[PDB]
This record gives C-alpha cells, sequence and structure tokens, in this order.
C-alpha cells in the first residue's frame, strides 16, 4: 500500500506527493509556510499541503517537526486544523528526511476578509462562537494556542473557521518588536512576562479579536510592547495588589507600579452601539488578572451566544501528553519518533 509519487518543482524546492494530490499551488505570500494548495482526487476535499524541508537539521529542527506532528495527530475537532494526511516519499528510516502534512483548505484568513472593516453583530457571534468551540477543545487537551491572532484562523466562504498554529508559536525578539500585529493580541502576562503562564493567555485574545471584528479597528495597536501596555492599563487599568502579588517577576512588578494608577474604563463608551451582551462578554475576557478571565466553556454558555450553543456539541479532547518537551533527546531520536508517528497515522473516515 505504499502509492505512486510524482515530482514537481514549486516554491524552488522538489515536491514529491502522492498521485492523488492534484493542481498544487503555492498558497500565502509565503506567510504559512511551504504550503500549496491541491485537490484530493480520493476523497473529493481541496487541502492544504505544508512541506517540512530538511526538518531534522539540528536538535531543535527535529524537536518542532515531532512538536507539530505530534499536536496535528492529536486534534479532531471542527473548528481545530487536524491532518487528513501525513507522507514522505522515503522507503525506510535511513533514507527519511521531508514530511508533507495535508489538512483542509478553507481558503483564506480571518485576516485578508475582515482587515479594517466592521462586522455586523450576528456576523460576529458566529465568528467568535467557533474560536472558544475550537479553544475549549485545545484548552481541554492541556494545550495553550499562545499566538491567537486573525492570520492563523482559516476561514471559508460559509465563514466557516478552523485555528491554525495552536502551541507551536516561536517569534524572535525582532518579530515582536515595534508596530505589529504579531503582538496586538497577547496577554500583557506574556508580552512582558510577568508569570509562569497558562491558557488564560488565548482568551485575552479572543477579547482582542472580537474587539476588531465589531469596531474594524485594532483594540491595542501598539507601537512598542510598554506603548502597548500602557493602552491596555488605560482600558482595563493598572493592577490592584492582588494582581501585582501574582506577578513573580520582580523586576516587570517594580515596573508596573512606577505607572500612575488609573480605573477600568466602561466597556459601553468605548464600544458605543454595540449589543450589550458583546460588551458584558468583551469585559469578562479583557481582565487584566489572568486568574480571573472567563474561560472557553464559561464563555460559551453566556447569552450572547443564545443562538449557537448546544451543550451537547461542543466536545472536549483526550489528554495530549507532551511529557516529550521536557526530554533532551538527538537529532535521530527525534527524527525516529516522527517516522514512528507518520507511518502508524491513520486517515480520517
Ligand atoms: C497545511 C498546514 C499544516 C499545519 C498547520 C498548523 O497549524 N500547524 C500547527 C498546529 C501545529 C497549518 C497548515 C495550514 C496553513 C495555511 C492554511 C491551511 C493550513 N489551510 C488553509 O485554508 C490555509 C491556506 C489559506 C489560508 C489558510
Amino acid at each position: 500500500e505504499r502509492p505512486t509519487f510524482y515530482r514537481q518543482e514549486l516554491n524552488k524546492t522538489i515536491w514529491e506527493v502522492p498521485e492523488r494530490y492534484q493542481n498544487l499551488s503555492p498558497v500565502g505570500s509565503g506567510a504559512y509556510g511551504s504550503v500549496c494548495a491541491a485537490f484530493d482526487t480520493k476523497t473529493g476535499l481541496r487541502v492544504a499541503v505544508k512541506k517540512l524541508s530538511r526538518p531534522f537539521q539540528s536538535i531543535i529542527h527535529a524537536k518542532r517537526t515531532y512538536r507539530e506532528l505530534r499536536l496535528l495527530k492529536h486534534m479532531k475537532h471542527e473548528n481545530v486544523i487536524g491532518l487528513l494526511d501525513v507522507f514522505t516519499p522515503a522507503r525506510s528510516l535511513e533514507e527519511f528526511n521531508d514530511v508533507y502534512l495535508v489538512t483542509h483548505l478553507m481558503g483564506a484568513d480571518l485576516n485578508n476578509i475582515v482587515k479594517c472593516q466592521k462586522l455586523t453583530d450576528d456576523h460576529v457571534q458566529f465568528l467568535i462562537y467557533q474560536i472558544l468551540r475550537g479553544l475549549k477543545y485545545i484548552h481541554s487537551a492541556d494545550i495553550i494556542h499562545r499566538d491567537l491572532k486573525p492570520s492563523n484562523l482559516a476561514v471559508n466562504e460559509d465563514c466557516e473557521l478552523k485555528i491554525l498554529d495552536f502551541g507551536l508559536a516561536r517569534h524572535t525578539d525582532d518579530e515582536m518588536t515595534g508596530y505589529v500585529a504579531t503582538r496586538w493580541y497577547r496577554a500583557p502576562e506574556i508580552m512582558l512576562n510577568w508569570m509562569h503562564y497558562n491558557q488564560t493567555v488565548d482568551i485575552w485574545s479572543v477579547g482582542c479579536i472580537m474587539a476588531e471584528l465589531l469596531t474594524g479597528r485594532t483594540l491595542f495597536p501598539g507601537t512598542d510592547h510598554i506603548d502597548q501596555l500602557k493602552l491596555i492599563l488605560r482600558l482595563v487599568g493598572t493592577p490592584g495588589a492582588e494582581l501585582l502579588k501574582k506577578i513573580s517577576s520582580e523586576s516587570a512588578r517594580n515596573y508596573i507600579q512606577s505607572l500612575t494608577q488609573m480605573p477600568k474604563m466602561n466597556f459601553a463608551n468605548v464600544f458605543i452601539g454595540a449589543n450589550p451582551l458583546a460588551v458584558d462578554l468583551l469585559e469578562k475576557m479583557l481582565v487584566l488578572d489572568s486568574d480571573k478571565r472567563i474561560t472557553a466553556a464559561q464563555a460559551l454558555a453566556h447569552a450572547y451566544f443564545a443562538q449557537y450553543h448546544d451543550p451537547d456539541d461542543e466536545p472536549v479532547a483526550d489528554p495530549y501528553d507532551q511529557s516529550f518537551e521536557s526530554r533532551d533527546l538527538l537529532i535521530d531520536e527525534w527524527k525516529s519518533l516522527t517516522y514512528d508517528e507518520v507511518i502508524s497515522f491513520v486517515p480520517p473516515p
């Protein structure tokens, strides 16, 4: 059952994929990786195929490849990107040096669709419903997206949404620097490294997406980390003494206390004309103290989603075993674990 593969040059690299995959063409400005759209003749689905190129060139690359393939194989929810196929042209471990990952092709990301545009309330309901329903799941598997922004929500022409990139986020100093969308969605505890963080960081990010869809404006379009934080504290207010205690970075805690105290603003005088149910929800997602933000499961029950909420159709995941993260292994060792996971792979129905 080893299929026939054919060769094609795309993205200035040779792609070698099963015959079932036809009409490959690069998508994104290169924004998503080496990703091509293709037709799967075997399932009749349009798919995105991502080739990981020379993916075991270092220990850190052999472990990312493994981590992405683990994450991907774990996720089976309508609103989360998952694997329809993984393959390699390799006939053995010896020969293993390329992994291709196949998932659904939705066609665009939220970014392209809505940039600079204000969405109607029922449109925002449905898109955020799906983000929280997707995140309910992610979070139940004990995984943290950590980098939830519009560009890595994949959306089709029916405004159906799959979340991309959960658990992989590792931007450098310079990608996070200045006036850049790659930071406008980050929870302050994470942008400024205040504490040992958990999953509540992704509900902060939904709060930012949700406000932008509702007003057509970036919520916190900071020109740098500090300017962005100043933008944050002015709306939600400066930390209380409760929160300052939980800020384990003494360094960051000391700079925070430097700032002149400000009250939390009135969200109804910010989000003028907006469904009060939207504003109530914004209010409980955009709380500075991470321990007190609303959760994905709690938010799904909120009245604002009265029209979509079904408690028996909002599933959870099995646990995700990330014990491998705390493990220091050789290149061959990650490679072999990654091989194991490819050949053991089972298609969905
Ligand atoms: C092909 C692919 C493989 C993996 C991941 C991914 O999320 N990995 C991290 C979760 C571990 C995302 C895509 C990917 C990248 C870009 C797109 C799609 C899929 N599906 C799509 O529809 C698009 C192409 C049009 C914009 C979104």
